[PDB]
């Protein structure tokens, strides 16, 4: 087999309400769509949204790296070869894994839909029925985040995910309100997106906190400061999970060798795609981290590709790929059973894109042969 | 796909020659083959070499373990999904990674016959072309060790592994011996498999081993003796692999952790089989440590196998799988070019068994269903 | 003050032979320029050399992350207040160094041209009088690249910088030419450029160039592994060097954390410009890690740029900004005094650009308002 | 530009009320000023107020260390090359930077006002708009201390800082009283100054302030002890900050290789002026330890140049110089805006020296040639 041509298409997902963080605030999500072609006729797809608060690419900066640097020597080459693929655009050049990662997807789905059968049948089988899915509430007012979460509840949702990060004062209103009106049976894990910073401003939060029964407090300092990550976790009997500080194997070596974290959040956009992630959750289990596999709001695309890990593997406990359900067009149709993600049994990423839907939301494109 | 039924059985794969080493002697190798059967008629092939020095398992016992405790639990169960049929074996009994790996192998190999595939494309596909062979030498007088090596040199051989062991001024003697004879362009590496037990006495070795250009010194201490490991590479610049001391990721963890080795020997009998030695060589990679497939000296089946993930990745720089170049009978037919090994494109394992070698090497057997 | 534009150049400058290192081979050397205007009608030039393989930026990606991520925000901020410019750009985007860089350049040649003073009267004021040019000899065959060195000392040459990092055996024999063939009198030092890639080949390298008399090893393993330079650095009283190795402070604290380094490479391609490379040599210097200010082989712009922090700075022992030496057409005119370089007293970058020789290696462009 | 001579002026400056705190009392507070003079006509005024409690250096020998160490050496030097100057004075005399404080100052006063720019333009550009101002409480009994804040807050202070150290007890009472007082709107930060002297005595004291909101506990042992002060941030939730204990970068290096501080208090007669001030903000921000800049209460001089590197660094997040808020004269004219300070844009340290207040206060000079 040989990949023939790289269609690659700089669209924009239209958000229902605007996801807003601690570091940004988004009103819609750029993404680089990515359709590989082979000289056998199959098709495959893959994604790359890419957050530039998080790996340093851009939305045009990944479409430029793709069309330019990454493409180019891919044509001819074999998708079946994950390992060589990735061997080659990591000799090409580092880093860059939100564009390395729309390549990984596209193989993936090609290589599932070749063989007849679903991504995570290649990578480990099915392990996992279903999912939990968890409601991200976008910062706000403590009484609007409160209110948000009633709302979702009516929905079907029982497990929310808190976005806070501007001030810890503010932030443990928010947490206190939304426990206070959603009651102690309704899951919640809070979210600072390094807005906390260091040490010193986190415990003092935690403080707070021990009282409102957290399953868990994410990135709640700076992201290169996996120092201060261990030393909270010294001090404190909160489960803590590092995302935006955990990126590639380099940062999990750390991770595990200071005992800075209980849980990371493993993202495709992060690590390169599909085999790194996998990798990834491998090098976590060697050291008991329990793994999540969240994203950066993606179509159905990169999204089924995120499931298609974590239900492969037992050390995947919770999944946060929620952007199909925030979005009001999406390329994609990957089904979603609220409060529950089940996965179907369809070759490759296992879902169909709508050729119509992805012209409308391009604004750019290209084809490399 | 479901497991229809399991036949078990139990060979004796005869030597040209006693394999020779530091802490025993083989005249023969006692080996479980395992032939896995589906509702679908695919049909899969796997193996277990016990090593009852390394594992705590042996060939009778891995047997029973397969027959009683292992099986009759997989009965039903899709050979496709490896996570699964992993925990549940993993549930049912800790450790016996010989038995766990006769049965992950031919899941493997009725994975691929079953999507028409090597074994190798399925687990991260083709990376390597070929891996040159070495020819292992069993403990014997210098002189004796010298004259085998001069003569398989004839034979194509470019590559040695010296297995020492019983007395340091000894094997210090064997070792300047082969040197002697072969010249300095025949790469040379020495396995000690525990004899000199500590670092005191390994320290003292390696003083007198400088000179004579040895690739690397495989496990010199005893197995459970990782710290001696550690302070060895502490004071010595020789590479330092290590073998029986790793087995499972506990291991690998401690390796890691304490910077105990330069490479490490990944074994599917020590692990329980493709899917874990995948792991393994995903975590050594984390922390630059380079790989070898070994082996405990197998049939076609698990020497193929074992090829299977060596030559799907990057981190794997070496092979050590020759029992089908060691045995007088094979039941398999995996085909060397020394001093080359090179893989076919043929489904699964991409052999073929012979039937009638099969029966002739049975000594009790047994179908569980 | 206020900027009102900035002009984005992609340029190619040409180079006399091509410059082969372990990790690649460059015919030329794809550049970007910035033309920074303000409202007061002084005029700054940045620079941004991305190389591909260190920093995971290339030329068409940081081209488009300075015009429609870095700039945009930019537009009416104060060039002077460069803390707040970097806050900025830090805030809008993660790592992208190269990019930064060359906003951060140009800030600087506005701020020395809109004060009348150099660049490094405005960091520290100048410390230096000169420093020795050190001629980089790229990869080849031993006898080619001893040739090649008895050629430059005809020149006025006295200190060499030999690439290597493609076979530990053929990397030894291209030293010992060397050294060789200029005797004992010639600086030479050594840059694997992560070509070892592991601590047990370096190990291996170092015990056959202890007689050699080598200033320094650069970067012999692979840049992620800080670990390994640790340990490499524990068993060896060769002087080492990190490059790849550090980037941002994020490096520099586990350099100095694990005593990792002798030296490091400081390159304001690396980590953002100036005021980043200030904040880095100020760092090392707490830990007494003497540093270097290197480069990507830059024009006179980013060359200029380098030296004026090296000059201004007690701690920067070293320099190796030859980019203008290296390119048969420059935008710049940095002058050199071969085996010497010193620095003229102008304002800002104190050099002057050919607008001439800047639209005839220009590519393509835009203007940013 | 070259320096011609340097006026040298012992003053004392005088004190509405005592100034008191754990080591000491102070009637008053004699400073040393200094006046540069250049051959070019432009005058810079630099200050230091030694502490002999911390750094070791006295009124008399501060000027003395001037008038025959350090000056002498200085004249014909360029005021502009600041790191030259720094390198001369520490070749010259290891510490007193108290001394090399005062020479520091008047060189980026002389610097500023020949670029025509505020000192903060120089060394990173205006960063923050304003900062807080703090009032600081001298020891006294527990409702008097408590009487002084609610009369502070009448004048509009907003954030205060207790000084304590004395007895455990007492001070645990004095904490108490202010607390109850002011509400819990009011920020409150505890300075010990050494008095608990060790870990036990202030974890003890610790157990007794959880519940009173302080901000962060200032140096509670002895300067000499790092070990201890990582000790307690091992076992406590509260912020601590290092202050007598962190002088010159020798000591950050310390701080940050055992995790002792969450802040340190940068003064610049601890580390010897503006410039190796800057230095150590660069330290801390790459281990992420939050800055202030303090002072030994100082006249506009050294207050303003203090101010100078705070508004200049993000990483500078509180200040404490109120010298001119607690003098009844003072020889410059520094702006405040209690409850806040911000900063003209007036060249160099951009206040105005009064002659006939600075002769008034003189007890003694001298003018070294
Ligand atoms: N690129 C936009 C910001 C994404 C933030 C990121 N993702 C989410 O919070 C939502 C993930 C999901 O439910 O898909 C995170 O975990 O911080
Ligand atoms: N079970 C018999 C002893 C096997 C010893 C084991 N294997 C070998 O030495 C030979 C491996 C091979 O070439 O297949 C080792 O590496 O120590
Ligand atoms: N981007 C092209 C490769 C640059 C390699 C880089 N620079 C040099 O070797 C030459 C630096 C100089 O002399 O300017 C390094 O130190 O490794
Ligand atoms: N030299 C007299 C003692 C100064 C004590 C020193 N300074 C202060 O407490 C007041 C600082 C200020 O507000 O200027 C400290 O922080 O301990
Ligand atoms: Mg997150
Ligand atoms: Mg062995
Ligand atoms: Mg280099
Ligand atoms: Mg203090």
């Amino acid at each position: 087999m040989k990949i023939t041509a790289i269609h690659l298409y700089a669209i924009r997902l239209p958000l229902r309400n605007p996801f807003v963080i601690s570091y940004g605030s988004y009103s819609d999500m750029p993404s680089i769509i990515v359709k590989m072609e082979t000289d056998e006729g199959i098709i495959g797809y893959g994604e790359g949204v890419a957050d530039d608060h998080v790996t340093g690419e851009s939305w045009e900066s990944t479409f430029h790296t793709l069309k330019h640097t990454l493409t180019p020597a891919l044509i001819g080459q074999n998708p079946m070869n994950i390992e060589k693929i990735h061997d080659m655009m990591d000799n090409t050049i580092y880093g860059v894994p939100t564009a390395k990662a729309a390549i990984d997807i596209a193989c993936f789905d090609i290589m599932g839909k070749k063989l007849n059968q679903p991504v995570y049948q290649l990578i480990g089988g099915r392990y996992h029925e279903e999912f939990p899915v968890t409601h991200v509430l976008s910062i706000a007012d403590p009484e609007n985040m409160a209110e948000e979460a009633a709302s979702m509840i009516q929905k079907g949702y029982q497990s929310f995910k808190m976005k806070v990060g501007t001030n810890v004062k503010e932030d443990v209103k928010r947490i206190e309100a939304v426990r206070e009106r959603v009651g102690n049976d309704i899951a919640i894990r809070v979210d600072v997106n390094q807005g906390w910073k260091n040490s010193a401003n986190t415990l003092t939060a935690l403080r707070s906190l021990g009282h409102l029964n957290i399953d868990w407090i994410e990135q709640p300092v700076i992201a290169d400061d996996i120092d201060a990550m261990a030393h909270i976790r010294s001090k404190t009997d909160l489960p803590l999970m590092i995302d935006e500080g955990l990126k590639s194997s380099r940062e999990m070596r750390q991770i595990i060798k200071l005992e800075a974290a209980d849980k990371v959040n493993i993202k495709l956009m992060k690590c390169g795609g599909i085999y790194p992630a996998v990798k990834l959750a491998h090098q976590a289990e060697m050291a008991g981290i329990e793994c999540q596999v969240g994203s950066m709001v993606e179509s159905s695309v990169a999204s089924s590709a995120g499931f298609h890990v974590a239900f492969s593997k037992k050390i995947i406990t919770s999944v946060e790929l929620t952007g199909p359900l925030k979005f009001t067009k999406d390329i994609g149709n990957l089904h979603y059973d609220v409060p529950f993600i089940r996965l179907n049994e369809k070759p490759g990423l296992g879902i169909e894109i709508n050729e119509d839907t992805l012209q409308e939301l391009t604004v750019f494109q290209d084809i490399v042969r």
